[PDB]
């Protein structure tokens, strides 16, 4: 079985996840772990079973935990389907959701190609 390098995949896949981070206004609330009490919304992780955010991900690969490519994009893609099940779509985060999944899909295609 192919192995990937941690240090290989977070020289790939790092600027993917910059490229989101550097999306403003649209990833300011992607950039931390949901804080239900603090955004005033204690039903959150009722609804989101597995909670994840930009800060995660880039934590995952600085510390090596994706040992495929596609486990890091799952984890893109998890981020967003959570946002689109948790909110309604004339939400904010919802529209800024679909903005941060096109910027995604445009950086990813040539990286996992590459890969
Ligand atoms: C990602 C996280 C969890 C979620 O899916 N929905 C959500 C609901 C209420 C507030 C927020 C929230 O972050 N509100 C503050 C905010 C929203 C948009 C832009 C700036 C700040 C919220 N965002």
């Amino acid at each position: 079985k192919k192995i990937f390098k941690p240090e290989e995949l977070r020289q790939a896949l790092m600027p993917t996840l910059e490229a989101l981070y550097r999306q403003d206004p649209e990833s300011l609330p992607f950039r931390q772990p949901v804080d239900p009490q603090l955004l005033g919304i204690p039903d959150y992780f009722d609804i989101v079973k597995n909670p994840m955010d930009l800060s995660t991900i880039k934590r995952k690969l600085d510390t090596g935990q994706y040992q495929e490519p596609w486990q890091y994009v799952d984890d893109v893609w998890l981020m967003f389907n959570n946002a689109w099940l948790y909110n309604r779509k004339t939400s904010r985060v919802y529209k800024f959701c679909s903005k941060l999944a096109e910027v995604f899909e445009q950086e990813i295609d040539p990286v996992m190609q590459s890969l």
